[PDB]
């Protein structure tokens, strides 16, 4: 399902993603009302680099299951569709 | 392929890039989509120099795969020939 | 009511709304009341793109309550109407 | 009693609270002596978000005593009477 | 003394100080050498608003004494009189 | 007093004063040493619009107390009564 | 040697330097080699007011040691000797 | 060897060092791929003020060994000549 392809891609989407794609994809959970304004600010205030906010929000996404993971790969998919592609998705 | 060579000449492509051809760039590089309006606005209004608006659309643009860099290269090498040989490419 | 239709169109907001209703929009909920100096001089110079500069409006406004709504809508109704009618409200 | 008006509005102030007001109201309980630089300054810096300092805040003015809620409470009406109005204070 | 007058003021300095003036002082404060480039820079940079500005200008020079204190009041009356007569020192 | 007024009209002041009313009120103000020169050419030089030029003089004028403000609202109705008579002061 | 002298009027050269001086000590320091094109741009557009040009070209020469001193002191020696004379040196 | 000599002169790189010059070298040490993508990024965002940029700095790149100081001193000597004579090298 969709949270394994997310779960085996963890350190390319570490390294590969971008500040403006955080922004969209913090919008776009928001929006769907699955993550809260509680962790959307402790990923945005508490860490520093773009990678380390990567890296928790795929942590805080992982365990939610496999809907959010549907939903991110979409808009991932959809606004940004070359880092899809060079992440085979 | 593009993407190990645009990386390989970092410093040269930091050290000799103007603004008209930022602008060019961005607004090229907007059109075929690789970028949405937010990083584009970002780097334009966050950055006041130039050569900080180029390291900033390298670290932008390094992780979206070749196919993102081959835009870009075709782009310098058709429009500042001059700058193209001068740095080799 | 209008903190929820607010809130509701959050994304819309983000991605389309201007500057030039920035400044006018904060012009207008300083002169009533709603917010005062502090907030209002750290999102104008805190954000350097106008998008972060909604995100921060919004989520500040959202928690005062649904008369703080009111004034918001009402004055994007009155001095904005194109942008009213393109987004619905 | 104001204590109590304090203890059983915890969430929503939690939930509604504005950093702006959390600023003056640090300034507001340092002026009057009710807490001193050590406190408001682990308040301000050990803490990341608004919540949490929000929290921080709370539980160290509570257990003070009816006064330094009866200050904060007062002041919180005194600038900023619209989320007093949604607060029901 | 000046330290216990500073101390009693401080929230109208907060409130109604100005940016260009915290500039001058700076540079005064510096050239009496009470405080070096390091603390210096620290307020110029770490901080956005002009309010946090003072803030960190005056929990920064208050624990030197009253000795910092009464040059930055001197300076304060010297060149800006008028804020001195709206502070009523 | 006159802060109060200044502080009622900020929206009309914003939206309906010309650039050489900015001009001879600087003038004017720098001459009484309200405001010294460093502050003038910084409200002069950052600021492209006349209306981000009105913002900029008003948040500095309206904390230096109401001393200031009378020299202002003095030199508006000797000078420009047309605008005073519009603006009903 | 030229280093103290030039730390110990920092308040002068911030209030009396002009533009011009500014441009033309800024192109001779630069044939010189003393800074390079990097730091000449961050001061030229980072920058906008005269004195906060002053500020950070002092602040860049300053730690450069006494010989980049020697430079900057002839220049203005040379070129602005009514300068020179009115702040001794 | 060279590290001797970096740890030796810690506070004269913390006290005399440059920004422009910081940014040369992070280019420098990310081009010949000792430091890579993550502590460069760190030490460029989590630090405000640039002696704590380049306390990040030397405190990175000590731990590494001789062949980066090497290229670092040599860097700085080929860029900054003054700056090295003035630094002892």
């Amino acid at each position: 399902m969709a949270d394994k392809v997310l779960k085996e891609k963890r350190k390319l989407f570490i390294r590969s993603m971008g500040e403006g794609t955080i922004n969209g994809l913090l919008d776009e959970l928001l929006q769907t009302r699955v993550l809260n304004k509680e962790e959307m600010e402790k990923v945005k205030r508490e860490n520093a680099t773009v990678m380390d906010k990567t890296r928790a929000l795929i942590d805080s996404v992982i365990p939610k299951g496999a809907q959010a993971c549907q939903i991110c790969i979409t808009y991932i998919c959809e606004e940004d569709s070359y880092l899809a592609g060079t992440l085979g998705l």
